[PDB]
């Protein structure tokens, strides 16, 4: 520390403002901060979960779920940046981010404040967590500085975004692209694409299906698989069906399921589709799911198949054989931060009707869209040598320095003042010559 | 050199263990070594080829092929890491790797030629024992006629730092009605894409045949070790009524053998005076690829419902296909290849492979519960020192393929400091 | 910092008292502090907005609006200086100002959980804000140190007035001028005038009006435009009307609308006014609106026109053509601070029946009115060189120093003690000679 | 203190993470932290007791008992580590541990006035405490730094684990061992065994029993004795019975009693043991009690004998003479930490229904089980000389330094910042060469 190092300051104290990442990704850019402010209402159980995407290169900050009587989560809302970055910028890179979660309210009739928080940073995407209960969170990492337990809600928790790789590319935001079309509801964007994530699902390898006839048909769930998506994705591939039985008609639908078990997206992949005897019957997958259709994080994908017969009787026995694999590409999905690190903040025993307050600052390197570029000057980052080495040193000593991704806010506040002991005006420039 | 530099030590002497790559890719990770041990049997000709993927970010180390009487190679087996990394880890980055190839038994014993080729397997123009020697112009990337008893050392030298973590082909939680159901999350970042314009108004013409007339529309060299997909469309036009088309894609192994065969369209009537579409929607999962893919070909069968003596079946075809091999362009995934060829080894003798691979790894969710991860040790000047060393690679004689005896000498010539640790023991 | 610099002390800690601005505006003046103290009552929705004019050269500090069940704002009261400066002084210049906004008290110096505060400093006048909702505030500036999000109400927010230009002229306050008149309600003042703001509205350029006869007439709103006024303004200009229809009578009224959509001032510009065929019919605008008539900040101006006929029957048709532009001059309106920077403090989730407490100090350079001048000594400011350079340095490093216009009070308090680490008695003057 | 000493840091501030114990026990191991998080509910009396085992080499942290109307304790639940260590590791050694006990229920929203805490560290096992009442606790030690009285529950208490011997062996955790068996409920473990604790109980030295016949038999309790167990144990030994009465049939049953006086385990030791007249009749004890059947700490052991007769009818006398010693071996029992030091945290006057929140961190040296060993690198501890001497010095001056095992949390927090005044980044490594 001398004066200090703008980047370290920004990284460890994001509410302080942005600084350019001192890596090798030399683009003309501009630096911006976006706040996140939410007042979430606590449900009947007094318990809930905030899912944060600490490294998300863009306006999506997280999602809030309330916990319900029956032990299921129910989606409340997305937590976003104050304004929608893709409306103004085309490219983006996350510099630093911190968020605070605390209660700001005790309801009218309530005698006493009570409530606690458990939090973890998990090195995987949302659907990869084996246990998302308040208690279960605590073992999602072995890293002591990536978990915090039973922090009082009144005091609150601070989430600090720590890097998962530098020298990351600029990410295209989901920015609208100039387009005209006959449909009012037409939407054209240029999506986060670099570093796609690909899931491959072999749904069947000569899977035999056999069942008696039914008016309305017989529906099966061929497979269900955990995947992650926040933004646009596509499904490709093909199933091949064989049969000895004449006049079978196949229906097939893909469902993308949210974290709360709810259907987010439903797409008929093939409806009413006759099968010929002694031949391959192809069922291609050509699905594109746009960002705006994804109303909450996708947590799994499943495929249902309906089998029905034209004629039909009592005992008819409908049978088919199926073979093939599908590929689910989520665009830009493997970009570190896009899906990968997840910070969960769980609360419980909070009085029903009380407010859980979220306040955050996100810092970005940004490239303006064409219209803004006319009035927004861009520059290469400030050069200071040793900024990156200092960052590397700090992170290398992360555990001995106690630099957490999840803090009791009181401890983070102490850390701020313990660190940051120099911010020294600027000695004789004022008296130099 | 002072003490030394863990990374340089790991890079130049991988059997020594792992060290974090001193680049800008700052992820919380863990460091691991995986051994490779194989005892390969020499075939009838006393000759064969080991294909190594020195930079492969994961458990695939290489493949062994024996050479046969008729001059063809025949696949033996994949050479892997001791345990399957994707079963325990989700993300991975290669730190360093070395492998030794020597004979260990007799039923002294023939010779080895080796090269590191800066391209993928199918790109090599000549893979014969002798032909290898000209795959590079780089003198430190080839070694000739090393005695098999003494053996060869393959050392993996970098092809780019600041590489992303690669997703391993890790199983993803999934339930399904089929026992043989498999769901993975694949190496995807940095795909390789081949584009094949199979036809641009290609005219086909032939007399009728019971059973049909089969043609190979195209054949093209491509590379795949892991999952890939084929997309695109052919469009067929015709003046002849009642023509039925069959089409199959074959993915062919290095040994000319069919690895994967997929019917793309079987029994498919063509209408007169219209475009007849033949879409390609193929996804090939990793587990189906039993040996490296070296080429792709498309066959088309043309038959007629009626049929007679002279019937003349004709169609016009147009369209291009795209073969995407997932994560294929990730440096190391397909790209550098080291070939170790042996010949004149006595039939029935053992060619012994022993290696160490070093990785930066991120544990899967279940292991993450008990596996602490950290940012890499900071030492400044580690990367500059690496850059200096590599910059002087040729004057230092840092080879990718060594006579083992020469590599051993190099180890002791380098690495002349490993100095205990002077007065920490007496400090205060 | 040596001892310190009175002006910097005053600027950054206004509760400390006044100091002369170290610019080139050398007037004999006197230095004063005026407190602002308000106990505002929270309405039904538990939500509201305080509009501050941090740079206002005089006694107007801000205005309080409650948010109502229906989602609309309603004016409560002006927030003023403790005493009315124009009653005692004729000229004035703002030195520094800070205000506190909080709620809730408990035995032990402790405060309760009582909702949240969002605040921004916007570099424009009140009516220029595109979004004034609690959440929308957060994007009124891109400047991270000019916005603060979801501060607990119990802890509260500190508004600090940062300069918008030095070397400003002394502003004439709205001081009463000696006058006698037959009317008890006669008022004569000398107004803030230097640096007027002028709006020009071309209300019509051959605008055709056409409508069927109506007993009582047909009223239209020719235009509506957002403008800003806190003090006196005037409307000048002329509309010209043409018509081929005989017997048309025009009425026209100007309305000045408050931030809460309420009519603040209504002035008939022309009532009962016959139009002649084939000639220009002039409608001049000669409006002067005195300060005392402006009961709350003006946010827009609109002009209504009534077209009546008197002798009209069944379905007659009334038509006229209109041409002309108006000029709205708000006196001293462009004086930096008079309208320009606005700080919004929005609260919500505040317990109904609790009181939002405002406490502030405003510091001024003042010239006494003739009666006070007889007993009020005035002087040129204390000379200290480097005071202005030091101010310029501090402001130049504003963002790295984290000098905010809106603070969580707790953070401002910390800043005060972090800064201001020298106030050193006065070493051997006491022992000198 | 220079930089500092990882071990001392871990010992005095366990929430900081683990460090290797600088003793002579040189094993290849790995270092881990496990959190403990509990939200306990306060019962009817507003009073209860948390029993901590601060030195326990494994996943058992303590047990919670509520106090009841009738003055008895009632077991609530075991307090454990976040995950079950024996599922992943085979050997273990405790490095350091701290736990926090406070009410998360804050009346008014801010106040810590919600009852009080008394706490002690007792140098013996649970059953050895003579007085376990809230008030009685205070005299369990004479050591002033091992007791704390009437700490406010809102502020809370910190339990710090201080060593009871170094150079301890690695303890085998209760890890499952590969086994197949016909019974679904079959369980095979390898238990903490090193350093057994043995109680010898001479239950009878020619004890004369005499009572009249009753259908179904006559039951006496031969003895009860205070013993301690949290994990597996076994009972060995023999009773010899003499009689003159023909056709007596003896049954024996061992009861293991919880701290709350509840039977945890009941095992029949003898049934249909027909006594032969005028001869030694042996009653061997061959009991093995597995860890898993112990649902709460065992505070005592008793043996009942049931004495029945064939054709007994009326004034038929039943009489036996008994002689013999039993030995109760609790496995690993004498391993310092396994049973020995106990920290009791008692609360009272807490409002019924409020939450007492426990949060802790436990640090371990661990050896992975065979499956984990495949992916878990193990190493000998970091060498730093003088670490152990420094620990010895610190502990030697424990009382003058005021290093407590039980703290008012506020005082512990102060201590943390008073200690730990160096954590100094790392000066010119960053600029060296
Ligand atoms: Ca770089
Ligand atoms: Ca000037």
């Amino acid at each position: 520390t001398q004066q200090i190092v703008p980047f370290i300051r920004s990284l460890l104290m994001p509410t302080t403002g942005p600084a350019s990442i001192p890596d090798d990704t030399l683009e003309k850019h501009t630096l911006r901060s976006e706040t996140s402010t939410y007042n979430l209402t606590v449900g009947d159980t007094g318990s809930g979960l905030i899912v944060f995407f600490p490294g998300f290169p863009g306006s999506i900050v997280g999602a809030h779920y309330t916990l319900q009587g029956n032990g299921n989560y129910k989606f409340d809302q997305m937590l976003l940046t104050a304004q929608n970055l893709p409306a103004s910028y085309n490219y983006c890179r996350l510099v630093s981010r911190s968020l605070t979660v605390r209660s700001s309210t005790l309801p009218g009739g309530v005698y006493a404040l009570n409530g606690t928080i458990n939090a973890v940073t998990f090195q995987g995407s949302l659907s990869e967590l084996t246990d998302v209960s308040y208690n279960g969170l605590m073992s999602a990492t072995a890293n002591i500085n990536d978990k915090i337990g039973n922090v009082l809600v009144g005091e609150g928790v601070t989430v600090l975004s720590l890097p998962t790789s530098y020298d990351l590319g600029y990410v295209r935001l989901g920015d609208p692209i100039p387009a005209i079309g006959l449909d009012p509801k037409m939407v054209a964007t240029c999506d986060s694409s670099d570093r796609p994530r690909v899931y491959t699902i072999t749904a069947a390898d000569d899977y035999q299906f056999s069942s008696q006839y039914q008016p309305g048909g017989v529906t099966i769930t061929l497979f269900s698989a955990n995947i992650d998506a926040i933004t646009s994705l596509s499904v490709g591939g093909e199933l091949v069906f064989r049969t000895s039985v004449h006049g079978l008609v196949l229906g097939a639908t893909i469902y993308l399921i949210g974290f709360d078990g709810t259907t987010v997206i439903t797409r008929a992949v093939a409806a009413n589709n006759g099968l010929t005897t002694g031949t391959d019957n192809l069922m291609p997958f050509n699905l594109v799911i746009p960002t705006n259709e994804i109303t909450q994080p996708i947590t799994s994908i499943k495929l249902e198949i309906v089998t029905s017969k034209s004629g039909g009787q009592a005992g008819d026995q409908m049978s088919w054989s199926a073979r093939g694999s599908l590929a689910v590409t989520i665009h830009g999905g493997n970009y570190p931060g896009a899906l990968r690190p997840v910070t969960l903040v769980a609360y419980e025993r909070v009085a029903t009707g009380s407010v859980v307050t979220v306040a955050g600052v996100s810092n970005f390197e940004l490239i303006p869209n064409p219209e803004l570029a006319k009035n927004l000057v861009t520059e290469y980052g400030r050069f200071d040598p040793g900024a990156m080495n200092y960052t590397k040193l700090i992170l290398s000593e992360r555990d001995r320095l106690g630099i957490k991704t999840v803090w009791p806010t009181r401890e983070y506040t102490d850390f701020r003042e313990y660190f940051m002991e120099v911010a020294d005006l600027n000695s004789p420039l004022k008296i130099a010559g």
